[PDB]
């Protein structure tokens, strides 16, 4: 049963991430439908990031007080309710219903990203703890990819509002059915199971570690760049490539899939050899190089040089993500991995909000190129900061005991 739980959690986190990116994947179509500017539809993606921060601590308290069964049940139930609430928005003048459904979905997310560590800890031993967490993360990333690919094929950019409403209805039905099925699966399979047998202080100890602070800032930069790029991919891509929404979705799918492949490669490299600082430095440098190449080859007229560049940049830009968590645990082994992962995630959300809003404004007022140079400048600053990191690998030193 232990793997049924993982395969259900991965699937419904996938559904939640699809619900995150379904709007930014067809940003322009939704703009036309609801009649709102790009900024308003841009906020249906920053709702997740904004809601993640304040609700993280209550989520941890609820987990520690009630157990994993009820947390997973609540996450799936909120995901289903948020998915089905949006069905009241199938009209040009009901954007508030959508931005309420997305809020309910975002509240569900907070019960997702922190679970996989505990799921692996409670359902798996040492020989299988890593694989469960990796599978959950890959499920979430595949959710992002599917949300990038499916909407533009299920929602053609037709001028008529009624036919567009019908297509959006089809998409929301296909997501609500999945959410309901996965909620049933969570109620059935996600049986409660106990193990066989401070936070302020721990956070103070961590922040006393300047290396962890530098890692937090660098991970925030990278993850926020990824989130802003994912949210704004439709806006920039369609500007230079009119009437290519499906190809924008395919570009997003390529970015995310190359990201999963790079994450696998980086995980294997770290497991085989223990070089963390060098791996992170090279990953960040290659992410910066890919970002500059993507920025300065996007406006060339051929997706021949856009698919390849987006894939080869997203490869590293997303392989850095699990690597950041691993480096954080290595730097701060004595403290719980949950707190470090939570702080890295919070930094990611904050920098993602900042990057998304700033780059959206820059695209609106200055063009795509100034926004991409803004992102590239921030990414190179992050790369320099990471290169200025001293690797006091506590996990390796501690495990070297005997
Ligand atoms: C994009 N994710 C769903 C992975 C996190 C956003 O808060």
């Amino acid at each position: 049963r232990r793997w049924a739980v993982v395969l259900v959690f991965s699937c419904y986190s996938m559904c939640n991430s699809f619900q995150w990116i379904q709007y930014g994947s067809i940003n322009n179509i939704f703009m036309h439908f609801y009649g709102v500017s790009a900024f308003a539809i841009d906020w249906l993606s920053m709702c997740y990031m904004l809601t993640y921060i304040p609700l993280l601590l209550p989520v941890a308290w609820l987990l520690e007080k009630f157990g994993l069964r009820t947390i997973a049940l609540t996450g799936s139930a909120l995901n289903c309710l948020g998915a089905w609430v949006k069905l009241g928005s199938l009209k040009p003048h009901l954007f508030p219903v959508t931005v309420v459904g997305q809020l309910i979905c975002s509240v569900a997310q907070v019960f997702i990203l922190g679970m996989p560590s505990r799921i692996a800890s409670v359902w798996f031993g040492a020989n299988e703890v890593s694989t469960a967490c990796s599978v959950a993360v890959f499920g979430n990333q595949l959710g992002i990819a599917i949300g990038f690919l499916v909407p533009p094929v299920l929602v053609p950019n037709i001028e008529d509002r009624d036919e567009l409403a019908y297509h959006i209805s089809i998409m929301f039905y296909i997501i609500g059915g999945v959410a309901t099925l996965l909620l049933i699966l969570v109620i059935i399979v996600f049986k409660e199971k106990p193990k066989y047998p401070s936070y302020l202080g721990s956070i103070a100890r961590l922040f006393k570690n300047l290396n962890f602070v530098l890692l937090v800032i660098t991970y925030g930069l990278n993850a926020g760049a990824f989130y802003a790029l994912s949210t704004l991919l439709n806006r920039m891509v369609i500007w230079h490539y009119p009437g290519e929404e499906v190809n924008a979705g395919r570009i997003g799918l390529t970015i995310v899939i190359a990201g999963m492949l790079g994450a696998v490669i980086s995980g294997i490299w770290l497991d085989r050899s223990k070089t963390y600082k060098e791996t992170t430095l090279v990953v960040y440098i290659m992410t910066l190089v890919g970002m500059v190449v993507y920025t300065f080859t996007l406006n060339l007229g051929h997706l021949w040089v856009v698919f390849i560049t987006a894939g080869t940049m997203g490869f590293f830009m997303t392989g850095y993500l699990p690597l950041g968590f691993e480096f954080a645990v290595e730097l701060t082994y004595p403290e719980s991995e949950g707190i470090s992962s939570g702080l890295l995630n919070i930094s990611a959300q904050v920098f993602g909000i900042i990057f998304t809003i700033s780059q959206g404004q820059i695209i609106d007022n200055y063009g795509t190129k100034p926004g991409n140079i803004f992102l590239c400048v921030f990414l190179t600053l992050g790369a320099a900061l990471t290169a200025f990191i001293k690797a006091d690998l506590r996990r390796q030193k501690a495990n070297k005991e005997t």
